[PDB]
């Protein structure tokens, strides 16, 4: 195997490293996997389809302009180069290799398109038409953005966009399901908590956070229990950043944020799908859970879950490992059909006050076709009133003792609107048996005499009843 000769490939430290602080992509390339036959689309501000490092892999069938309602996603050029981000992301996935230009994509033989959908008013219809673009041609969608990362917003897909997610995972990709890769957010300095973003908090999105070059949680990171895994991105000014294609046929060394991590993940997922094109959308999440690596990622919240995997709210299961992903994909046995066990928990509304604990022992639909002995995602769907939302912290403890933070305190969130059946999601109990006692904790983290009421708690378990591995 001959590694790429591109002039900036040595600067792509998160691929070309020899120090073990990389995504282990060369190992996948050397196994023969470069993304041939896979189609990725970047949902963003457009794609410079004539970029010298993108044209050779550009796919019009992976592209559309939902902002202007035409097929051509070319960015709008401005003095401030506002609409460059999709071009940066596209190159992370699929910049052409061995052509003397900039660097390479993770999946440098994949086909790459973009949906121009952020350069204009983003409505539910715009979102739905983007998520649902050509779902039997596009394999993988990469989205780096969501609701405002101001640390006070709670929002998620409205009806058309949620329908696009369910149509995508159900009928997309020949019934195997569209793979939606999402950035968990850039709201770290606003103390944002990313389960309040319904796109990354979705079970249908494969959500990705960031680590800095030296293995730390970047300033912009959001912690939450819905995150699955991590890729490298930017950090402080002594740490390197992401090197990729830029608007106006240029090359940047300063692409940054969690919004730069999701495209690298999308590229690794492209290599993995080349290794086994029959993987379902859930298979892909299982592969990420099993192969991702905590080592050398620094956080104070690493915890071992009930099947012996280390998990963090900053990093999920750790750093994506492309060589391991493609290796495990090749002989992967398709997971069983997804079961869903719905447990309405409360017999009466519960005053929150300073602190509320709700304990319930469940059988996880014992005796029914939705009996789950092997969890995937779990949700606590909560309806509650409170006078100052951001003073709340919420935790969910599984029968195996795994504490998931569903909501951390958000100091900027002054809302008095509470949560209206908000489906807080955790990945941290993946592969655990969910039978037994679950505990929901709601706490007022402030000294203020805050008040409100929990009126509904639905525990929603997804998963299967077969196929478990021996704990790690
Ligand atoms: O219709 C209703 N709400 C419609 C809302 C529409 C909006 N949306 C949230 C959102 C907003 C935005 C736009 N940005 C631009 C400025 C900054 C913060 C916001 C970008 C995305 C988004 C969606 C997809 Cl798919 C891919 C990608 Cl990359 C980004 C998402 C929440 C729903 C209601 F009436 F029901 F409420
Ligand atoms: C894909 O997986 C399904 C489910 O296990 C199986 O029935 C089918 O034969 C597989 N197809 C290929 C081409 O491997
Ligand atoms: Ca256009
Ligand atoms: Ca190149
Ligand atoms: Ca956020
Ligand atoms: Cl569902
Ligand atoms: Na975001
Ligand atoms: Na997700
Ligand atoms: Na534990
Ligand atoms: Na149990």
């Amino acid at each position: 195997y001959q590694e790429p000769t591109d002039p900036k490939f040595p600067q792509q430290w998160y691929l070309s490293g020899v120090t073990q602080r990389d995504l282990n992509v060369k190992a996948a390339w050397a196994q023969g996997y470069t993304g041939h036959g896979i189609v990725v689309s970047i949902l963003d501000d457009g794609i410079e389809k004539n970029h010298p490092d993108l044209a050779g892999n550009y796919d019009p069938g992976a592209s559309f302009d939902v902002n202007d309602q035409d097929p051509d996603p070319q960015p709008r050029y401005t003095q401030m180069n506002d609409n460059r981000h999709g071009t940066r992301c596209a190159g992370e996935v699929a910049a052409v290799a061995n052509n003397g230009v900039c660097g390479v994509g993770v999946a440098y033989n994949a086909r790459i398109g973009g949906v121009r959908m952020l350069d204009g008013e983003v409505t539910d219809a715009v979102e739905a038409r983007s998520l649902g673009l050509n779902p039997n041609h596009i394999h993988i969608y990469s989205a780096s953005w969501g609701p405002e990362d101001d640390g006070k917003t709670v929002d998620g897909p409205a009806r058309l966009a949620e329908e696009a997610f369910f149509r995508g995972v159900s009928q997309g990709r020949g019934g195997l399901g569209s793979i939606f890769v999402w950035a968990s957010g850039n709201g770290g300095r606003e103390h944002d908590s990313c389960n309040c973003d319904g796109y990354t908090n979705s079970i249908y999105t494969l959500s990705i956070s960031s680590a800095t070059q030296f293995g730390n949680v970047p300033w912009y990171s959001e912690a939450c229990s819905s995150t699955l895994a991590t890729t490298y991105s930017s950090g402080n000014q002594n740490e390197k950043q992401i090197v990729t294609t830029d608007l106006r046929q240029k090359c940047t060394e300063s692409h940054t944020g969690t919004s730069a991590s999701a495209p690298l993940a999308a590229g690794i997922i492209a290599l993995t799908l080349e290794a086994n094109k029959n993987l379902t959308w859930r298979d892909m999440q299982h592969l990420v859970v099993q192969t991702s690596k905590p080592a050398h990622l620094n956080a104070n919240d690493w915890a071992t879950n009930g099947v012996g995997r280390k998990v963090s709210h900053s990093y999920g299961y750790g750093l994506l490992d492309a060589g391991a992903m493609v290796a495990l994909a090749q002989n992967w046995t398709t997971v069983a059909p997804q079961r869903k066990c719905i447990i309405d928990i409360l017999t009466e509304p519960k005053d929150i006050g300073k602190r509320l604990e709700v304990r319930k022992t469940v059988t996880a639909c014992l005796g029914e076709p939705n009996h789950i002995t092997r969890l995937e995602h779990a949700q606590a769907r909560l309806t509650l009133s409170y006078n100052r939302r951001g003073d709340l912290a919420i935790h969910l403890v599984s029968p195996m003792g795994t504490r998931s933070t569903l909501l951390a305190a958000r100091p900027h969130d002054y809302s008095a609107d509470g949560f209206n059946d908000w489906a807080f999601m955790t990945t941290h109990s993946w592969d655990e048996d969910p039978s037994g006692e679950w505990v929901l904790e709601i706490e007022n983290t402030s000294e203020a005499n805050n008040y409100g009421t929990l009126t509904k708690f639905t525990l929603v378990l997804y998963g299967t009843a077969s196929g478990s591995l021996v704990p790690r």
